[PDB]
């Protein structure tokens, strides 16, 4: 009957209301994903409950237990029924789960501390002076992984071996180590995110270079889910009649503080 959402408490995605200790389910969220999920939701006439992702992952699948965590894994167990988050369209996804057409179009890109003597992926692979690290089961760190450019092979031999690790469990954790590093620590994340913290206080960070990539985050759904045809048609009028770019509007510029 009522949809389950999963969903991470990602800015500027989904974050808690100030006064949520006083809200009672959906209300007590607010975000981009929380004004899309409410979207989708009319269009395909279906009435939903989110739920914060358990393990807070977006959803990689583990070599040997091969077994799928955060929110793909969610939905391959059948924990939930749809996911609406910044979780991208990939190729080792989609063979496990379905995505609509793409709500958002990003790619891979580099954030650093003001100041930094870094202006590409190009600039970092050649030095070592200043580490770079990616976000943990993701498609970031899956695209370093799986890639034979050059550059990026030899950003990932470098990130793999780096003691301590270069690697965060959340896109918070990568910012701030970015902020407290002096210049010592670049980031690497999607570029919609890059472009959020750019323009959040104390506006001490910025997005360097040009996107690694092009790609997309689509709403997800259980292989064969009933769902799955209305929500990409929801997707393609949503983004067809403006509303994404009115969602991005709000929630990345109107709100800045910088
Ligand atoms: C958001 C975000 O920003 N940088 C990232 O790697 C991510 C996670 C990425 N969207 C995923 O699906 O794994
Ligand atoms: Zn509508």
């Amino acid at each position: 009957k009522t949809v389950v959402v999963t969903t991470i408490l990602e800015s500027p995605y989904v974050m808690m209301k100030k006064n949520h200790e006083m809200l009672e389910g959906n209300e007590r969220y607010e975000g981009y994903c929380v004004d899309l999920a409410a979207e989708i939701a009319k269009h395909c006439g279906f009435k939903y409950k989110l739920t914060i992702v358990g393990d807070g992952k977006y959803g990689a699948r583990d070599a040997d237990t091969k077994i799928w965590n955060g929110m793909v894994g969610e939905l391959v167990y059948g924990k939930a029924d749809i996911a609406i988050a910044p979780l991208t369209i990939t190729l080792v996804r989609e063979e496990v789960i379905d995505f609509s057409k793409p709500f958002m179009s990003l790619g891979i890109s580099i954030m650093i501390k003001k100041g930094t003597p870094i202006e590409s992926a190009e600039d970092l692979s050649k030095q070592t002076e200043i580490a770079y690290g990616t976000l943990d089961s993701g498609s970031t760190k899956e695209f370093f992984r799986r890639s034979k450019i050059a550059v990026f092979d030899k950003m990932w031999t470098y990130m793999r071996s780096a003691e301590p690790s270069v690697f965060v469990r959340t896109t918070a954790e990568g910012v701030a180590r970015v902020r407290k590093s002096k210049g010592k620590y670049a980031y690497l994340l999607e570029s919609t995110m890059n472009e959020y913290i750019e323009q959040r206080k104390p506006c001490d960070t910025m997005k360097v270079g040009g996107n690694l990539d092009s790609k997309g985050y689509g709403i997800a759904t259980p292989k064969g889910s009933s769902l799955g045809n209305a929500v990409n048609l929801a997707v393609l009028k949503l983004n067809e009649q403006g509303l994404l770019d009115k969602l991005k509007n709000k929630w990345w510029y109107d709100k800045g503080e910088c």
